[PDB]
């Protein structure tokens, strides 16, 4: 498999370091496994093979690896640490030998900072005077894992799963560690191994014939600074317990999971909880605050956490009720539990309120939680969003989602700021991403999604970087600093996801999939399901009336200046507006389309900036190694051809409906 | 498990027979079954045990089954059977003892006599004076398994296989012999017992390792009078057979296959032959002819037959293009190669040029190849036609399709004249079904569905028998002959082919359903698909124009007399309109209602209807045991109320789409 963006690829004569020593001041774990990172970066860059001790030679180059405590001077710089993840790099302003100061608040800033020092050598930055401290913005950067035991992963695009394989856990665990490096290296510090839909083997994760190897898998992540989590079934006290009931009431339920924490924490003693999709709480008659607490209370005593998925609706809706919007179920749902949930409870709501479309408004939720404990849901496999067969960097959207201002507490409230406890003090908060990855060599399937995994990470350790700087830190770590390719590829990343939503769903309402797979247009595809995902095309017109005068009332849920904004049909976003609004065809957008023109405008022009994204690419050949060349051109024509049939079916299937041909007079099949 | 129609439900003292003997005059294990069928109906029925003897007792009241040479005096009534499946079922003129002779050319002939004799006694006729003469119309009356060997059963509504589980064959045969009885009492007389669409574990049915399991399943049905099929995958010389191709006219390739036929009727000396869904001949550049020729070679000096589907199309289809037609496909594929087919091939073409819908013309195919035998392949299993949760009487449907007057040698040329071999003098031919059979204690899934598998045997054997009759004949036997209950059943099962129709695809075009599992509403289910099933729905009309003078051409297929009547705009049948013209929603039917108001009629009313059926069959209870009685009510119920969502689903969309509103104000959601 590839090594991704930690290639480590070798310099020329003129952009290497000298260092004799790393001088390692703790032995533990973490502090290996970076000290192994630095070994292994300088000697693949630089070629050099410091010597590893514990103290400093006053008259050698070296590179310093500790903790506040391990310092002989403690300067101001990294006394304003904070964070534990924290930490400071730092040249030696002295006049003699040259030394890197990388001081961790714990251990596993040490680690963090490696990865950074390594990061500044890859794009080959000047290292002479150095002076940064970091600390993470976000508490909890977790990845969530959708890898079922009998090998496939749900919605997973890059191959099986590189955890599971014949319902038990693979041999083999390199690629575990590799996998480990790669997450550590951007921050990532939580995973769930095992899918949020819980099946028969998987259900026994969490019973004794399994806990050995997930203590194996854990042994692991730890080294790298990275906790584990594991998807439970709330119903294991009957499936695996033998009880008659899973009511989180029920005295013996609740005594059942008290045991099973136990269990779990003798195998694993800093085990980081459990990430729960939910026989369920409501089967019983219970609240998510009953059925998440009940929970919250066997981990408390060893310090695990509760994850509990908001992603509730009914999934039994009907399409002949205007008035039911599935987009309000998980505000009407939650936001009256506010304030009834245990302190390590953290409610996950995905970014949108209905499910990891290419645009979808901010989950109103977000805000609206005071007293709750929040962290976001992200998908960077791509479900609805190219599935890796189309090119979509998902890093501007997400910017767009945690830069969003929620008004909760006046201008500056954005969902960064909520999902990283600043301004509601959550005591544990973030944000977790559904993983990308698969066996396949490239790991994520596309060679350029790995991108997203990166950006993930970067996100998650600082929302503020933006989408162009780790554009430009992907490229040149996985493709080096040719300016050509750093500039054509960072257009690529940087345009993808805008092209993509181009030809596939128009101004927000999302959908127009293929019912099952997810992959393909067929815009009445779930249109008359009991899903709740409906654009209400006619002859006349398309969209949701989500308003508070005539439709769901769905603004409500946004605070005064969110919700005015999409209230009115005039001041609602173009890009969002059959999100929020019912409207003719001819309805002229801010852009000045009407709605109809709009739909096939984007939809010929989407296939002609595909094309020319396959055409950019062509013109890197000989400054990219082969195998990857051609393996991103076959993805690259796999995309213009799918988004031909996107484009070609939409167009129809909106000419045969409105009547209303394109303006310009391009082709459109009767 | 039921008994299905074979009840034989204890007579009153009043309906009784008087037999003291049963002479048998032969031994063979069909003779066997035969008596032991007769023991067994007149236990039951009669409450009397016949002793079984080999010569008659002039003064014993006797039931005398023999063929005619082993008649005494053979009367001229006998002297004119020619088919050998034929028999004379006569009651003694004499005086004396009550005496009645089972005359068969053969034995089977006997065996279907004595089924013969056992219906009129279940349906109480008066059998002292019978002079009775039936010979089967179609050679081949055989069942096609869509069974796999996982026990699954690809579209299979009534449970899992009672064949196959865990990749081998059940242990129990019982269930099998059970199962034979009820295909030899309708006279069929060939199945194949494996999935058209061999998996990997299912094309080595043909190896050592299974033969021996095929055997003794061989046997059961042998002593009924049916023949053993298998289907094969045509490219197991590569499979199994270790060759490098599956090219027909390779010669390893050829010798392979008659290797492996040898091998097989080493075991099953009168095995049926193959049933053929096909790396494949074109995968080879090679036509129908080479690859069927290839296996009916090897098939040849053992008295085998090939039976190849006509089903291919190319499933690659671009729904942009109006020029192609997939309906033309079938007729396109195998018209030019009539004559060129080796004596012991059978093309097997479904009753329409499509894919089962609820409505399709009839395959052109039908009368248009004069030296290549056919046979139709109808569907038992309700793949789009309820999928037995929905009640869909299938026989008249089938009648309309073997009534249709091909004009193929002028009027008189009906379509089960083509497959019974007498218009065209065939040496091979007939019908055959798609079982709709699976482990469900009923058979069928819904019991009223057994009414399918028992129809379609009786007009196996006599195409020319009404639909009313054959529906009293089951009715009687399965549910009694309460007149009450024989009328409403009759006329439940008569009339819910029209009511399903009604409330599904208008007009003939069929499709709109879900894609997939091709259960429930989709008007867009297929429509931008690769498949060629489209109905181009657009905002002022609908329909496929399929006419020579602007359309595909598909109406040229027909013989002049039929091509006319479906090119012609004016003379068209209302009921298939929208498969051969593309019509504007104002057209208005010869019923004097427009398009869309007929779309909106049947739909409406055809929820009415079903309400109606379930109303008839509540108006039974206590004369239906309680068990079947609510087995049918809760499919009934189950029925309406998913009719309720094909009549919303269809109205909505052609509401949204054309924008004329239901002419009555009727409930039609938004």
């Amino acid at each position: 498999y590839e090594p991704c963006w930690l290639r480590y690829e070798r310099k020329d004569q003129y952009s290497r370091l000298r260092f004799e020593e790393i001088v390692a001041k703790r032995t533990s774990p973490i502090f290996q496994a970076a000290v192994e990172e630095l070994q292994k970066g300088l000697r693949s860059m630089m070629e050099i093979e410091p010597q590893v001790v514990q103290e400093v030679n006053e008259t050698a180059n070296s590179i310093w690896l500790g903790t506040l405590e391990d310092e002989e001077f403690e300067r101001p710089l990294e006394g304003t640490l904070v964070h534990p993840e924290g930490y400071v790099i730092r040249s030696d302003v002295d006049d003699g030998p040259f030394r890197i100061y990388i001081i961790g608040k714990t251990d596993a800033g040490v680690l963090y900072g490696v990865f950074h020092f390594l990061r500044l050598l890859q794009m080959g930055e000047n290292i002479a005077q150095l002076s940064i401290i970091e600390q993470p913005k976000n508490r909890l950067r977790m990845i969530n894992h959708w890898d079922n035991m009998d090998g496939s992963i749900e919605r997973g695009y890059a191959g099986r799963s590189i955890f599971f394989v014949d319902d038990q856990f693979v041999k083999q665990n390199q690629r575990i560690k590799d996998y480990a490096r790669l997450l550590a290296s951007v921050g990532i510090n939580a995973i769930s191994i095992n899918n949020v839909n819980v099946h028969k083997t998987e259900t026994k994760l969490i019973t004794d014939h399994f806990l050995p190897d997930v203590a194996e898998v854990a042994d692991i992540f730890r080294t790298y600074g990275i906790k584990t989590f594991l998807s439970i079934n709330y119903a294991s006290p009957i499936e695996i317990g033998g009880l008659p009931t899973a009511d989180p009431l029920d005295p013996e339920v609740r005594w059942w999971w008290k045991e099973t924490a136990k269990r779990i924490y003798q195998y694993i003693p800093d085990f980081g909880g459990f990430v729960v999709k939910a026989p369920g709480p409501f089967t019983y008659g219970r609240d998510h605050a009953e059925g998440a607490n009940m929970l919250a209370e066997a981990l408390a005593p060893f310090g695990g956490l509760v994850i509990w998925r908001c992603f509730v609706y009914n999934c039994q809706q009907d399409w002949r009720d205007r008035t039911t919007d599935r987009a309000k179920a998980a505000y009407d749902h939650f936001k009256p539990l506010d304030g009834q949930f245990r302190e390590n409870v953290i409610l996950q709501i995905k970014n949108g309120p209905m499910d990891f479309q290419v645009r979808e408004p901010v989950s109103p939720l977000f805000g609206a939680m005071p007293k709750t404990n929040q962290m976001m849901e992200v998908q960077i496999t791509q479900e609805y969003t190219g599935q890796q067969k189309h090119l979509c960097f998902l890093i501007p959207q997400w910017k767009e989602v945690l830069d969003f201002d929620t008004y909760a507490k006046g201008k500056g409230s954005e969902v960064k700021k909520v999902i990283d406890g600043s301004l509601f003090d959550y005591r544990y908060s973030g944000i977790a991403g559904v993983s990308n990855i698969g066996s396949d060599p490239n790991w994520t399937g596309h060679t350029l999604a790995q991108a997203n995994l990166y950006g993930f990470g970067r996100l998650a350790w600082n929302p503020d970087l933006s989408a162009e700087e780790i554009a430009n830190e992907w490229v040149v770590q996985t493709f080096g600093d040719d300016s050509q390719v750093v500039e054509t590829i960072s257009w690529m990343l940087l345009s993808s996801w805008r092209i993509y939503e181009n030809y596939t769903s128009p101004l927000g309402v999302g959908w127009m999939v293929n019912p099952g797979h997810h992959y393909g247009p067929n815009v009445d595809g779930y249109e008359y399901s009991h899903w709740g995902t409906y654009h209400y095309a006619d002859r006349d017109g398309i969209g949701v009336d989500r308003t508070v005068a005539t439709g769901t009332g769905y603004t409500a849920q946004y605070f005064p200046e969110n919700a005015a904004m999409y209230e009115s049909l005039d001041t609602c976003p173009d890009e969002l507006l059959l999100f929020f609004h019912h409207v003719p065809y001819t309805h002229r957008l801010h852009s000045g389309e009407t709605v109809i023109q709009h739909i096939y405008n984007t939809h010929f022009e989407g296939v002609e900036q595909a094309k020319q994204l396959r055409k950019r690419w062509e013109q890197l050949k000989g400054k990219i190694d082969e195998k990857r060349y051609h393996d991103v051109l076959e993805r690259l024509t796999i995309q213009v051809e799918h988004a031909k049939e996107w484009r070609d079916v939409i167009n129809t299937y909106f000419y045969r409906k409105s009547g209303i041909d394109d303006q310009y007079g391009r082709k459109i099949y009767r």
